[PDB]
């Protein structure tokens, strides 16, 4: 089995189009070399949002081992200078980390991300599925 | 002033042009946002080695911020499946990481790197700097 990061996203004003190049329900298969990357700018973004409060580049999310253990986990770095990261109640400036864990929450300007990885076997490759949520997600 | 992350390298076979496309004494500046990668791959990493003991990529660094600090450090992640990475005394496998202080050592296979991190003020950037070393460092 290859390793998803299920990602629950929610935003007030989601109807207006800030997902139109988002591909939700299905699953995205990347490397364990990939650091996948989340903003404004499609060049340099994987996955973008059409919307100017989000910085060229939001934050990064890339996959690791923790020591001794046969999984992945993420680790999420905040790219953005302005603009502050929530994982939980835990705050990221610009350029810090931090070690995911199974269920956080993710908080940036007034976007939600309900983050749970489901594992697999695979250290080699992992994958992504977004689902958009009707109602708020706090 | 930027953050420099100055490279003494040593491998018996230096002569032999295993470091023919490293670019030594000089330095190159690096966005926060880049990883860099080492490997033997000329495609997917920015310096390369022609050692084919070298895996395709053998592992990556990555600046951050450790918090409240701001000043940047650098974050090491092994991607070789095959050869296991030294950091000083710890052994990597893959996708280990591993956050590096001022002046440690790296190992993997025959080679030897000394990393040494000269601070500057800047975040949105840094450089790196090789320097080949004629007597083993260990």
């Amino acid at each position: 089995t290859v390793t998803c990061l299920q990602m629950t996203i929610y935003h007030p004003g989601q109807q207006s189009g800030i997902f139109k190049s988002i591909r939700f329900s299905s699953k995205e298969k990347f490397p364990s070399i990939e650091v996948v990357k989340f903003g404004r700018n499609s060049n340099m973004c994987q996955y973008t949002f059409q919307d100017k409060q989000v910085s060229r580049i939001q934050f990064v999310l890339q996959p690791f081992k923790q020591f001794n253990s046969s999984v992945l986990s993420f680790e999420i770095k905040n790219m953005s200078k302005k603009t502050s990261l929530m994982v939980d109640n835990q705050e990221l400036g610009y350029l810090n980390k931090m070690d995911l864990p199974y269920k956080c929450m993710l908080r940036f300007g007034e976007y939600q991300f309900l983050l749970q990885k489901e594992d697999g076997e695979s250290v080699e490759s992992f994958e992504t599925q977004f689902i958009m949520s009707s109602r708020p997600l706090l």
